[PDB]
């Protein structure tokens, strides 16, 4: 859902705080070459890295690591963002792109189903993370949500997004299994006392899009 | 309507306002006085951004009635501090009241006057830095606000710059509406700001349609 206004409006943004380089527009172009990205939101993210002073990030859904790019950029040198990807063939993709972007000490692509590899991070040790963002299937996010707690310390930021799906999680009676993985989410943050947290309804040149935001509180 | 309904199903589950912001939103028609939409999904974003700043030393211009201030000041610790600047010394005694009302009274400093006289004073004072520094005011102004804000910021401060796109019109280059012309400067200010990492947040429900410019202070 869009709005030609959301549209015109978030070009001149980009226009003025959005530019993207080659490598971000590589990313862009890679998904075709082989089989909708916001350079807004990806600054967003860069900014959202940025408060948290982060070092460590944890991405869940990599893709052709467009937002990777934004993010692993907030890094300090020594930094680290793992981002996790269930299908091999985007994961190889991703790391060429994050090659091109001059990224490769900063990134390490995991590829795999990340409700497995979520608790092998736990086993290794590999928190805290300043910042993890979440964009990959909706019917676990509850349980990812729980997983990225155990993965965080007091004032980490975690981030979850499309997670209003065209207002669909209005309906309490809706079957589709993204849009009750989304509600049930949503509810879960309503009620959830280890974080405080919000949703905004974001426009732009990507279709109309819920992202929640939730920071850790000190236990 | 989407964009509304989706406003409420958000604030119902995570934008919940105590009495104090309540009592805030109905002072404006109760003192005699013009209302103004208020945003508790906005004043949760406000507050998280604080809580994510760490926030001891809060800068907030346009006061209203105490809205935004009771939401960013509730993010403080004990001995942080909110200083506001308001125009309009009765919509300064309601946000009184209404800071008061809210327990707020040792955490937050109410200045009256032109923000653009008060802003040097701050300087002269040194009462900066800000962790964070939240402009509502008048529009014109917004790009000197701005520039006294950097004198008032440390690497890593957070400026939040509300209703910067004017419903579309910033997108109108011959418009002689002041308000319009002072949000576009605005922009293009932080497009050509080598001090600031910065971007606008287009939203909706939120003040229906509102943009939010978020800067981040660099050590230059």
């Amino acid at each position: 859902m869009n709005n030609q206004i959301f549209e015109s409006v978030d070009h001149y943004i980009s226009d003025l705080l959005g530019y993207e380089d080659d490598a971000l527009l590589a990313a862009t172009n890679s998904l075709a070459e082989a089989g909708s990205v916001s350079p807004n939101q990806g600054k967003f993210l860069q900014l959202l890295a940025q408060l948290c002073q982060a070092k460590n990030i944890l991405e869940l859904g990599t893709l052709a690591g467009y937002s990777t790019i934004w993010m692993a950029r907030a890094l300090p040198k020594n930094g680290r963002l793992i981002t996790l990807e269930y299908d091999p063939k985007h994961a190889a993709v991703a790391q060429k792109n994050i090659d091109r972007a001059g990224l490769t000490s900063q990134v390490q692509i995991r590829t795999g189903k990340a409700i497995d590899i979520l608790p092998q991070l736990v086993e290794e040790g590999a928190g805290p993370f300043d910042m993890i963002f979440i964009d990959a299937d909706k019917p676990p996010y509850t349980e990812y949500f729980q997983w990225a707690l155990r993965l965080s310390r007091p004032g980490t930021l975690i981030v979850a997004d499309n997670v209003i799906r065209d207002g669909k999680v209005l309906d309490e009676n809706s079957t589709e299994p993204a849009v009750q993985g989304a509600r049930r989410f949503n509810a879960m943050l309503g009620a959830n006392t280890a974080v405080d947290a919000t949703i905004l309804q974001m426009v732009g040149v990507k279709e109309y899009d819920g992202m929640a935001l939730a920071i850790v509180k000190l236990e």
